[PDB]
């Protein structure tokens, strides 16, 4: 459904796999796409290489 | 979760077809029941009829 | 039949909300009512309780 | 696609008038331009002319 | 049998097919030809290209 | 409805004969009982009695 | 390095919410950015959507 | 699973603090939970009492 679409969208924009993409969406972002992507952009330096599958 | 597993399939359909995530999910849900091959087959049959605005990249297939 | 009436009819017959009803119609069913309903009938055991209640507004 | 939004308007008209999906859409399409209030007004004025088979639930406008 | 005539006339004037022509007549227009055509002219930009089976005729 | 189905037949008679929708319906109603071929046959025999003002397009039976 | 520090925060969320380690980490990652107060705040607001199977101890936020 | 999750899970299961839980995961276990737990069970007698900040669960 929309959760799956939202994870897929975060994965597409950021290049992170779905596991890490889901991490940005869960919690205080509460599946808000803008807040999830923002959190990634702010924390991008701290994301391990294994979490990345593609370029943004 | 199952959402994450479903998300991997949506992302793959989007990569291969060039469609955005909404339309990629459309191909998977329903009679394809998340069968990747059957979803891609549905795109092949319907691609000429997919709205132009629905595409974020060129179809790769 | 319009896309909107097909979604509404699937919603009526199955009891699912419009979001999940649309899911059955798009894709391999390609807006065929019988194939959408068949797919529901096959998958009904695995359909989430959330699919049967209306989605929160706004 | 705006189909889901339209489907919600059809469903609302059906609940209120008791009409099936086809006839509920008739009241919305055209001069009402999918305005719920105008659709319901049209039903009230033309209420006498809707065939009995078109009714799947209780009229409650 | 003026309903069939009215649907046929809207199709001819607008170039739209019969199904969608009927949509313009039913509802708030109450089968008034002018009001149906007004509704078409106002919504024409939003009518899908698929509905048009011919060029509009004065 | 049945109005829409009748309308596609009126439209076809109009296209073929050049008559407006009113006179096109005349050929279909009655003994032709909406049989397209019988309607066109009636036009061919009776064309001489249709007023010229009734014609809005090219005759092309 | 930072994994052990994160682990004590997960352990603390689990203790208070009753959620397993997977779902406890969910509240911490993302917009909370491992802020314990914001993670717990998020749980309190979203408890209804947490699957029952995710709970391995008593809720005591 | 993340390294942090794996440490937290070993801690929950064994009762060891996070520092000693991490010890079981790093090295030849290469962050495999089952081997970490196997190593704990085999070496449990040698773990100092101060390392245990809770009772073991499943």
């Amino acid at each position: 459904a929309t959760k799956a679409q939202l994870i897929a969208e975060v994965s597409r924009r950021t290049g992170m796999n779905v596991e890490y993409s889901q991490m940005c969406l869960t919690g205080a972002a509460n599946w808000n796409l803008e807040l999830a992507l923002q959190s990634f952009e702010q924390q991008k330096a701290n994301v391990p290489p294994e979490a990345f599958i593609s370029q943004p």
